[PDB]
RNA sequence: AUUAAGACAUUCGUGAGUGAUUUAUUUCCAUGAAGUGGCGU
């Protein structure tokens, strides 16, 4: 998709001939990926109702994260630095 | 006046009749409508 790197991508396979497919996500991840990296989120309830909601709460947390990454969050009151930013300052401080 | 004289190789006659420049052949192969956020710790 367009921007697909951030999530507008996402799918799985589950049938391939009619037959169940048993791949494991962590396991392929795991194989075809140089770091893998997971974040348990706080299904504050639901998990039946509002995929909506749950849509709203996993891109606000990438937007989040994602802002956090390569810049800060000047954003309401709390300041948090960027990480790569910090990164190049502390490595070789030049 | 002499084994001489006389005599168009000529008349008639369609290079014509039959017969598809046709058969076979993918305008196709490769290819992300995608990339990035920025601003006041």
């Amino acid at each position: 998709g367009t921007r697909n790197n951030k999530g507008f991508g996402s799918f799985t396979v589950e049938y391939i001939n009619n037959q169940k497919n048993i791949c494991n996500v962590e396991d392929t991840l795991k194989e075809n990926f140089a770091f893998v990296y997971k974040k348990k989120i706080a299904l504050s309830r639901q998990s039946t109702l509002d995929f909506i909601y749950i849509y709203n709460q996993i891109f606000s947390t990438i937007k989040k994260d994602y802002q956090i990454l390569k810049s800060g969050y000047n954003f309401r009151n709390e300041y948090i630095k960027s990480l790569l930013f910090c990164y190049f300052v502390s490595k070789y401080p030049n």
